[PDB]
């Protein structure tokens, strides 16, 4: 995600918003103020942010300067948001424009709040930090520890139920459904949860528990209890999970094939 | 569902009312505003999806009108909703009155907030459609995409984390439970979605993926990852799921259950 | 848990609060309403739950009133709370402060709720109890329904999709995760709920169904759906799920390894 | 105001609506869901005053269809509201649009406002009357008791700190400013306000108490303090008021002439 | 006030409560929150009071606290309020309940809000005092400085428009109509604001301006603007003011005779 | 007001601040948010106009835009608040810091709002301006028309009815409190209300009408009535008003004395 790429995506979020202007005039205002009169997605991110986290305790307004703050310290959280919005429009087929995520899917602003909350712990604002955690759960139904690390091109469709905790990491270019914990095991510190490299596809319902890890390229079929290492390029499925076959694909998270015999 | 029955409905609707209301001071206004002064279960309906969608992008108010507007062209939606409410209080122990599930339960907001946006789909708002589905998803917990064709006498208990997708068929009178997905595979459009015929219950938990058949009467196991169609009358469990048994009715949604032996 | 201890669980919750002030200005005015105000823990606990619990049908200063005349009649669930805080900050590695469990996690607050609405239940007070069961469904993401006899010593880790069903009983000390279903079988009405006893731990994604007993000590693997009887000290997992060994502890509800194996 | 006229009325305000839409992309939304949508003033009409005089006590959607159900029993008043924009935008030189009072300004507001309450206090509807009066006078800051006799072709302009008591009575054709008061005197019921008959002009901050005529136009000046009747077609002025000439036009109300010499 | 008859005003106000239920079922859960569910009128003004005054800075439930408090400690701004209720009833025609103040007039709120700011000024805490002198005069529209001395038995009928400042005094028994000043003169600190003694009535529009008396049982005439001292039992008119009669009655704040003739 | 005078004013506001959140502990938060987070006036008055013009129809974080917008184009705007901030602290000795008129007196907010709503008037942005108009006037109860042209140095004490129409004219170091109305005549647009010159102050309820001069350190009397053009250094006062002296200051705007005989 270059600069020059980061300015097409805002340009092509635009361009889309001046045909929803004219498609919904119930919603004509809402994509003004969301899209049409920002002239950066870092933005249009703060703006978006800033409303659906707010709430009595905390209001939008206060939120959008905390949040502009982090962006302004690292510019970089943008352009990973920036590919989570291309990740989401190439790996889902119900979604057809950039904007759409940005504007709508509950799934990519838990993941642009996550990445507020873990710049503010590494940051020592563990408390407020812990806060937006809690709110995002609530408000989003995806509940991510802020010193999970994650990275950018993730797609989190639907995303109800998804829990990641605290030792959780998460490479670039993961796909992950709707009610998937990565998730800890036992009551010390430590390292304790999955570390899920790049490529991996993980399906819906799939707990994956412990400090274990799952290879680069790997596919985790839906509904599946994964207790062991699934080694890179491998699709691992079922209660509990062994080794099936392997995908067809390098990058399983790019085409999104949710079959398990292989 | 024809138009007699439906006034029954909504007599017995109001005979309840009055009773909760003379039961419960503090809910008697809610009770009167929501129920006692409506004279059909149309008006009460818009009244009820109109203050739970409501958001500031969008007012109570005029939601409402949309719902007016949408039950005034296609009059049959607040019929299958009363067939929706007759399915929860026939299916579901927990609910011994036809007012239950309009007043307070989430799938049942959910399934005709879907209704809403189906239509708004099919006259070409799309973008409003697409604005709907997700406020339902942060607001019930349930993702429905618009474009489902989705039947009547459908109770979807509990429902948090139910996901049904864009090219998902879901025939008259069938049951499902929290946490399915009526799920996609692959990265491209067109039909892969399940299609659920008439008379299938699905226990919480299933993962039912792609444009595979589930057929009439099949009964689905809660936490079953069901990837190949299976035929009428079956019984499917497993992670992968395979058919283990035939259910004891014809209908499984009608009679509830959950056992999988068959 | 005595009052004495229960003091000292309320002197640790305001000490934290008086740092937590100092650290993060802009929650300060916050942790000051509803931790350092207060003189006991049943008081932080009524305003969490009234501002929590606040809608449009009923605002937080009514519901306060409701929880206090709860709280005033049966002194003993100020007391549960106590010990669903500490078995949080016992259990859960990502929880080292008692006051963490009442500011910010929503299977505490769904808890402590359903508490409310079970005394409300057991009063006649039914409707009020319904009401509120699914509004902490839609709010929390966690249905409980208010007949359910839930003990104390309780964590609902993450917690959602939590559903517990009319008849279900939780004695003391069980640790569940999210997507725990303890849920029902058939249309009638009647016992159909899981028995869980003392010590059993449930990890994510478990559904277990019918009246069936799972017996103290005992543990469920995480995605497992039970559907015999499970016995004291003994580990099921699968789905659907078996017996496959034994817990290294007495309860395993304290320690939350989640293998199973043994 | 006939039902030919009232539709032209209504066709400016809409066509005044479609430029306003286009030209402040903003309330591009709050046109079309106020003006655009509606089919007639009556619906228009709903929607402002629900929306305007919502509370936590009552929210719009309810306070709609009891402005809906008093316009379907007495239509006169719509026909009184398209009168009452008239008089607005042909006597006030702020205003060049019809929509303008409908849209914006609260006297206008709180003078339909008065309708219903009269309307419900007639009916037998006190209690809900005195509510909406005293919410009228937070929200607007314009006092009228809804056992008030108010006719059509009203301006209130400005309005801030009108009080109109119990027995007053202002026929059609009259303009009113700013911190006027038609007040009782005494302590006991039945007439004790003024009568203000047709055609009657009511300068800024004027105060005319007790049971006291005031004829038809008859002009009263700013600041005045009428105690005593007013014949037709004079001007009154002074505290305490003196008769201190007679206005240029036989309605003054009309040509807002606000000098007083005569 | 004493403690016997206090019992009565609120036995008053309930019975009244039960009869405005069965009256108005659009408010009956509005009764029983506000009214019927406290057991005395300290209860029911805390309530009041924190709905009314809420804001997003400060929560009704936050408010409820800092005025409960007050009232501990000083329990005779109760008794005051309870005289100030009676005086509205006695005095005002258009309220013959006792409920009637307590739930709708704003300048009996503002009043008792002015009690509480007043009692947190002399506590040191001024910065609050002042946040909710503000907050009133927004709200209500009435602007009472925190340092004003206020009696008992006050009438401010309609309101709108009151302003009180820093030094002023307002003995027991004294009836005040919207939109009168008792002002300041100068830029300097110190004496400068009305004294107004028991008994005296004061006209809509009346300006008193600087540190002068306006004597027992003194009439103000309503638009005048009193520059000098109005000896006891002397009627005020004019702008500026001369005496111009004396009233017919001892206490002219009993009858509320608004003619000045005398 | 220069660069360094602007930097000195905000330096007071923030060290006021600091002690403002050490006294208040429920307000920490807000003094944190409104004053300590921001580096200058303008920033913090964008925040407190931004929160204060929210609504449904314009929430906080849009509203914001639109005033740092116009701030960015014309800098004045926050020296002109900041000389404003000073008329109030010098001028009204309820006042005691520069805090005060930020974080609380309407009177102030609205005159900030007004010139937001006439720079947007000036650009052609005149419906949102008129919005803006109104809203002010229903929130603040202040009611200026956009096109009004109003200097800075300006006191709007109490505020409460202050009425200012469409060609009037208000110079530099002016005072004026609640009730005054600025107003106009006839019904024809054009020129028509008050040229109020510098140095004038204008006492309580004071209307003037029609346009005509009120000439440089006039005073106009509380209560009074103007229909004839002032002088420069001179008094008028009566209903209507004449001249009566000569002021005793040569900007009576700056000293406040009410006193007119002299």
């Amino acid at each position: 995600m270059s600069c020059e790429e980061l300015e097409i995506v805002w340009n092509n979020i635009k361009a889309e918003a001046r045909t929803l202007a004219d498609c919904e005039p119930m919603l004509a205002s809402f994509y003004h103020a969301t899209l049409l009169k920002h002239e950066n997605l870092g933005s249009a991110l703060s703006y978006m942010l800033a409303n659906k986290l707010s709430s009595p305790i905390m209001p939008a307004i206060a939120i959008r300067e905390v949040v502009e703050e982090a962006y302004a310290a690292d510019p970089e959280m943008i352009a990973s948001a920036a590919c989570d919005i291309q990740a989401v429009r190439t790996r889902d087929p119900a979604v057809d424009k950039y904007s759409t995520p940005l504007l709508y899917l509950k799934g990519f602003h838990a993941l642009q709040a996550y990445r507020i909350g873990h710049w503010l712990w590494n940051q020592g604002r563990r408390a407020l930090a812990i806060f937006l955690q809690n709110q995002v759960s609530v408000t989003f139904q995806v509940d991510i520890h802020p010193a999970a690390k994650i990275g950018r091109g993730i797609m989190l469709d639907h995303a109800t139920g998804i829990v990641v905790g605290e030792t959780a990491v998460i490479e670039n270019d993961v796909s992950i459904l709707q009610s998937v914990t990565l998730g800890g095991t036992g009551k010390s510190g430590g390292d304790r949860h999955p570390k899920i490299r790049e490529g991996v596809m993980i399906g819906a319902g799939a707990k994956i528990l412990g400090n274990i890890e799952v290879g680069r390229g790997a596919k985790i079929g839906a509904g599946s209890v994964v207790l062991q290492p699934v080694p890179p390029h491998t699709t691992a499925a079922g209660v509990p999970a062994r080794i099936v076959g392997k995908p067809d694909s390098d990058k399983p998270s790019m085409d999104m094939d949710q079959h398990f015999n292989g």
